[PDB]
């Protein structure tokens, strides 16, 4: 039994069960004798009684299992699109050997279209995007128009593994989840861990009956292990979710950016829906280049942004060379310091004397802040996304600041540059519907879209956007330019 | 007993000894009791009889203990330069509580000098340094005519934790250690560890008799920790050490970049010498300051790095679009991309044909080379510093080729672009004196430059400079550009 407390533990690599739109056949490392079989192999190869004990020539034939081996020459599974049975019927095989095991799946061979023909025209109007809003915008358009899914959403992951809906292409009559958010929750460790594994993974029907393998556990008491199997069933709790938005198949592309899931491409279709193998190779090709190339533009625009906060402080450090009095300097230009660092406010503390610019704390509350900075800044960079942790006192102004970037500019006197962001419900720019409801099944109304944001909204209360690593590395550089500045004028 | 077999254990923190130009008093958590005293206390203080159970009050007297305590409002030792006892003579006192106990360090008050004035003049010499090696050049120089020691060194720590020494200003009857490597082991783990928690280390007489701690152990079987003591004795491994050199005295600078023991400014005297407590004190702070200036020009050297290999790349796409034949082009260009990444030779493997420029492995050696790349490379950057350790052959052409970097330039072919570096030790640059030798006392000639430089030598055979992270993520790029263009041209 699988429910709403323990499908965070759920085993979904070895569910016992594929999809219908193909059938499986698991053999031993050197693929000589059939250990499993999907129960639809018989009625798909147009095979009679059990075949767990024939060997490989026997089911397959001779001239096929040649071939087979061949390609075996990794877990990155073989495509072999438009291979031929004994019986003559024409079918296209994934091949893959993983944990000793050989699993060979057959697809009814829809092979008239070429992969790379494809890939290539789509690779080609995404290969010249000059920035990463241009790159995920027009991507979502691009796979819907080419592929011709109903929707076609990008997740960005954050830092706390939750989820953001950063591009949506869809038909008109359906709800947008634009600038939405899902919780981490929402996608369990081992899910995370197979979309690392798996590029593509494909929803052909949530309706449709799922086939046993059989057995479901030999007699060493070990289930077949389907990470790699691209029939491999799905978790029971994501069908009804689907089944909850009208979702009747998906395909879901991995976005692997320094190594790590940056996010996903998700195709939704409201009626059932398998590509063939020649168009997933095509769409792999294009996730990889996609991957590739926001990998490029990420790696840009980080660059832009400390070249930017450089001129910045050289602009600053030639204005300190020509002024007697620092403090007046910084009186007068410490809002334009927020120009290095996104921020929603930013203030001055210095001599005891507070100047706050945009969204920043109360007046009143900045000497319980600016003594709390003191004490544990230890002459470093602090910031915190979440402020009232660390002073239950904010809590009482988190719609203005939730989080904040403290930087000294003194090596002497507790002087703090102070910058502030508003907490993340503020800054939301939600393009969805909010009188819109959801059919549930049995488990209940959290595996809807509704609840999903509803959840991830408390778990993000009273906490601000994080401090990317890029905004702590530009602090740090302000802190050696203040600091060495300061030093100079005494 | 210490010996070369096991002072790589050497526990230097709890010696049981103290330097002799000063003396030292170990009190409780709350200093109320002095639990441990130095012999040379009675001799410096003019105090009769041992110290240990007097009360702190009887010994300093009520007028200096509450000033003590005061100050003690952090591991960081408090300094307080020209303090008096109760007999009327004048101490610098540096004060730190480290483990629960309260350790109090007396020098003579040599303080007719203020500390922040020296530092700022010296920081105002190095803050308009525009690269590391302007920066590096000038401090030794500074350093030497500021603070008057006889040799000023910086060593750089290698990935593997060797040391180079990448500056020196010395008097010119002294012999040059420029460019001359020293192994890990010269440096022991626990050596390491203490500058990274003492900014500044002082040896005022290596040739001076060290005075005891009592006890060197208390009831509990406890050992004095003098972690954070600036009096703290040196082991007798490095003491011989110095005394082969010639050297009676030494002061080191710790040099910390993103929080990391970057390298050394290492001050060597031929007779005996200890700065005031007010010049420490300025030297710290010209240690934080030059340490601070360093990140910044490494971030910033490290950007336009990237930024100069982005612009190559850009040229060679633009190229790319107006050529029909992309082998061709990278025929009659390969060479350029040595522009990039430092290389002392470029090769290009392309349709099983090999092209090279500078120092490259022999032509009949590159098919075993290239077969191997395309087993482990699984399309991506695959690089090593040691050759032959990957491929024995290797061995017979490390003078030439002792470092690879491969580059995939194709997602369907086996084409590679491959980057060499020479073994290191053809690329030295010693500035030093080769039939110079050195006097040795009972462990032998193990310490001494010559030997440590041979040592050295031995452990870095038919091994190149290892490949960056900067050298790494730019091949990476590289991979994309080229990838990506290869794609378009079928
Ligand atoms: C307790 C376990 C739960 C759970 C498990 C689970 N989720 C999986 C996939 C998955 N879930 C989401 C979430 C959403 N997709 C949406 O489109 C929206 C809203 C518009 C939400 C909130 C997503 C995005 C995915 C990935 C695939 C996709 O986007 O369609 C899986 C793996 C399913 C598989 O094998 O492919 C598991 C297991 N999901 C829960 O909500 C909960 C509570
Ligand atoms: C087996 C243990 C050994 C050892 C231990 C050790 N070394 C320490 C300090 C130290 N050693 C070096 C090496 C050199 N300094 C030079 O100037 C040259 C050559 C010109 C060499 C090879 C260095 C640089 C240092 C740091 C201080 C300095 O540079 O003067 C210490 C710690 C000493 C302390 O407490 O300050 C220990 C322990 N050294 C060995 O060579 C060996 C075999
Ligand atoms: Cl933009
Ligand atoms: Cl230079």
């Amino acid at each position: 039994h699988v429910d709403l407390t323990n499908c965070d533990r759920e085993p979904i690599h070895i569910p016992g069960y594929i999809q219908p739109h193909g059938c499986l056949i698991a053999c031993d490392n050197a693929m000589r004798m059939v250990l499993r079989h999907s129960e639809n192999c018989g009625e798909l190869l147009g095979l009679e009684g059990d075949l767990n004990g024939r060997t490989a020539e026997d089911v397959l034939g001779k001239r096929l299992v040649h071939d087979l081996r061949n390609a075996l020459t990794t877990t990155r599974p073989a495509m072999l699109p438009a291979m031929e049975t004994s019986d003559g019927r024409s079918f296209d095989i994934s091949l893959h050997r993983y944990k000793s095991t050989t699993i060979i799946e057959f697809e009814p061979s829809d092979s008239d279209t070429q992969p790379l023909g494809t890939a290539r025209k789509m690779v080609d109007r995404i290969r010249e995007a000059d920035s990463v809003e241009s790159l995920i915008s027009r991507t979502t358009r691009l796979v819907k128009a080419t592929l011709g899914y109903d929707r076609v959403l990008i997740y960005r992951f954050e830092e706390d593994g939750a989820g953001k809906v950063v591009s949506e292409a869809k038909q008109p009559e359906l709800e947008s989840f634009l600038g939405q958010y899902f919780p981490a929750s929402d996608i369990p460790q081992q899910a995370r861990a197979l979309y690392l594994k798996n590029t593509l993974r494909i929803i052909s029907d949530a309706s449709g009956t799922p086939i046993p393998v059989l057995p479901a556990v030999d007699v060493s008491g070990e289930p077949l292990d389907l990470s790699y199997a691209h029939l491999r069933n799905f978790s029971p709790i994501h069908c009804e979710y689907l089944r909850n938005m009208g979702v009747a198949a998906s395909m879901s592309i991995s976005v692997i950016v320094d190594d790590a899931l940056w996010g996903l491409i998700v195709c939704h279709h409201c009626s059932p829906r398998v590509l063939s193998m020649p168009v997933r190779i095509a769409a792999a090709m294009f996730g990889e280049f996609f991957s590739m190339f926001l990998q490029v533009l990420k790696q840009k625009r980080r660059l832009d942004t400390i070249n930017h906060a450089h001129a910045a402080l050289d602009r600053f450090l030639r204005l300190a060379a020509h002024r007697a009095n620092l403090e007046e300097l910084l009186v007068d230009s410490f809002q334009d310091f927020a120009r290095l660092i996104p921020c929603d406010g930013v203030g001055l503390w210095v001599g005891n004397n507070w100047h706050g610019h945009g969204a920043t704390p109360p007046h009143d509350a900045i000497p319980r802040l600016a003594r709390f900075v003191a004490s544990v800044s230890e002459g470093r960079v602090w910031a915190t996304h979440a402020l009232s942790q660390a002073i239950p006192e904010a809590e009482i102004y988190a719609d203005t600041a939730a989080g904040m970037l403290a930087i000294p500019i003194s090596q002497v006197k507790s002087d703090y540059l102070l910058f502030f962001r508003k907490e993340i419900v503020q800054n939301l720019n939600w393009a969805g519907n909010p009188e819109k409801s959801y059919e549930t099944g049995p488990m209940g109304d959290r595996l809807t879209p509704r609840k999903s944001f509803a959840i991830w909204k408390e778990s993000v209360r009273l906490q601000a956007q994080p401090w990317s690593e890029a905004d702590r590395e530009i602090a740090e550089t302000a802190r050696i330019a203040l600091v060495g500045v300061a030093f100079h004028h005494s």
